[PDB]
DNA sequence: CACGTACGCGCTGTCCCCCGCGTTTTAACCGCCAAGGGGATTACTCCCTAGTCTCCAGGCACGTGTCAGATATATACATCC
């Protein structure tokens, strides 16, 4: 946990655990921009997710 | 036994759905109360009811005579050539 690297999809290539990165990107980015861009999301929901 | 033709089987394509693998969840499992009821035994008491016995009588089985419905003729009236 000290050799953690700031990487990119083109900077990785093909290593084991790419499905974990895909699940991370899909779930977190899609749900975070969905809860950010929705009009029915209150301030309480946005502060508990933050 | 002869004929003939329909179908079992082999081959090929194709597409689809199940299998293998990785990742994430989730509930099975084990260990815990908290009290209470169900049920397996041990012992005891009581009483109802089914076995046992005796005697008898009618239900069942067999046999036989009849009897009413179904079937097959006997004779008479109507009818075609």
């Amino acid at each position: 946990h000290l050799h953690n690297t700031w990487e990119t999809y083109e900077s990785i290539g093909q290593v084991r655990g790419l499905k974990r990165l895909d699940n991370y990107c899909k779930q977190f980015i899609i749900e975070d921009q969905q809860v950010r861009l929705d009009p029915y999301v209150t301030a309480e929901d946005i502060e508990i997710m933050d």
